[PDB]
């Protein structure tokens, strides 16, 4: 019965973690853009006072998503929400009962967190060597389940967790979007075509299948859109060497 | 009624979260130290590999740390550790059961990893300046409950996560440890005796003052002896800003 919003924003792969987190729970929410990086309201701190996206109120009185409750809880950093989301909506089964196959799960959010997510951030945003980011994402393709599956067998909040940033890879190295140079672009397309990754592309073709994703994500070309409008993306940018 | 093994190091707060859950659980465990910075031993990678220390087993057949078995469930990375003996142990109680309490304990340990951890990584370890670790140490203790207790509220395994890292800040202070300017360690010692940050200090007395603290901590001068033997804390070397 508790109001869920989400404040959002289609560039964001953090907001997209969530808003699949909520398709699996089949959750009641609403969710509200904000256009953060170039004109942030400034009611925003009221929802979350670190002005990142994604933001959650929870509960409190039914009111516009611009006109936010004190009344309601605020929910912070978009890891914090999958797992309340799960624990919300304890039907939906967005984590495994058995404990081992739990830790598989919070295992491959945390390997995406420490070794992957830095490495993209590195080579989008500032253009430093492919290589590093290729070898962590091997890693992370060594702790799927090789034969097929999601990263804990069934599908749970892990891979809500990673897929956004996954799909978003693909389309971003086709377009050129990122600061790295067309030498290390055609590099990682070459790679993450490669016998390599076939295990990882199986996992991005198995998650982008479900229902999920096709109601979060925009399309290729819109995603990319909304990325070029990304200040730190720095469309029609590039470092060299 | 499966065998927990946790591999340690003294210096370690990775691994201490993971001790201090499992004196909170009332967990029957062993652990076993590894000298992972120096000399890891050739079987190590067979426990976690990844070559990082905490690393855990799971079940199995009941064998000696050194000779760990192929059916035991590796477990890698502090925080699934944590999560996991939650999981393990419910009627310990080490997360809350109401769900937006939960999201409390994971938000803080999101803000944590997100804002704090990185900061303490490098102003220790890179001597890179202080005053982005004081903010993201503000910041932190602006999300505690401001009349007292746990992040939660009652204690969690968002306390286990964060108490190793900040007990050690005042000795490593005190002791002079890290590569950071003199004249930032001072800015650190005043900062952390002033009045904006009483509230995490009482945090750090209260997390401190629990046996699974006291269980699990070798004492102020140990620790910082512990500390000086891993190699990136370079014994001579500053840098300034
Ligand atoms: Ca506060």
């Amino acid at each position: 019965t508790k109001q869920i919003t989400l404040y959002t924003a289609t560039f964001s792969p953090y907001a997209h973690r969530v808003r699949i987190a909520l398709e699996e729970a089949g959750a009641e929410y609403t969710t509200y853009d904000v256009d953060i990086l170039r004109n942030m309201p400034d009611w925003f701190p009221l929802v979350n006072p670190l002005k990142k996206i994604p933001a959650m109120t929870f509960g409190g009185p039914e009111v516009p998503p611009d006109q936010p409750s004190p009344e309601s809880a605020k929910i912070a950093e978009s890891l914090a929400m999958l797992e309340f989301i799960a624990d919300l909506f304890p039907d939906a089964k967005l984590l495994p009962t058995d404990p081992v196959l739990r830790a598989r799960a919070r295992t491959f959010m945390a390997l995406y967190e420490n070794y992957v997510n830095g490495q993209f951030r590195d080579v989008w945003f500032l253009g430093t060597p492919a290589d590093p980011l290729l070898q962590a994402l091997e890693m992370l393709q060594g702790a799927l389940p090789p034969d097929g599956g999601f990263a804990a067998g069934e599908w749970s909040i892990a891979d809500a967790a990673v897929i956004p940033f996954l799909a978003r890879m693909f389309p971003y190295l086709e377009a050129g979007l990122g600061l790295y140079s067309k030498e290390d672009g055609v590099k990682m397309r070459k790679a993450m075509a490669s016998e390599r990754f076939a295990r990882i592309r199986q996992y991005v073709r198995d998650c982008r299948a479900r229902p999920s994703f096709a109601n979060t994500w925009a399309g290729d070309a819109e995603q990319v859109e909304a990325a070029k409008t990304v200040p730190m993306l720095r469309v029609g940018e590039h470092h060299h060497h």
